[PDB]
RNA sequence: UAUAUAAUAGAAUAAGAUAAGUUUUUUUUUUUUUUUUUUUUUUUUUUUUUU
């Protein structure tokens, strides 16, 4: 389900935040997610993808 | 070994038309003019009585 790769992803940002190449890992988990997953998610489980994607995105290489 | 906190100010002063919701004597006083009645006075005519 959603919720369980969305603590994951908070975990390994936290721990980001208290790093070389670590972006990678929980990157891969947000091209992880399937649309059957989307389309049942709660919305405290969107929530905390979006705060992950905006942290990751703040120092990642090209796009986002 | 944690995912989260939030507060500063000021002024004294007025315009103005909407087709609407009563009615319950009429009379008193004063003055002038005309008409009718009564009383008083004067003049004329007629009749009666007295000198």
């Amino acid at each position: 389900t959603a919720l369980d790769v969305a603590m994951r992803v908070n975990k390994l940002k936290r721990l980001h935040q208290t790093k070389k190449q670590v972006e990678l890992d929980a990157w891969r988990d947000l091209n992880n997610l399937t649309e059957a997953q989307i389309n049942s998610a709660e919305g405290k489980a969107v929530s905390l993808l979006l705060n992950s994607w905006a942290y990751f995105a703040k120092y990642w290489e090209k796009g986002a």
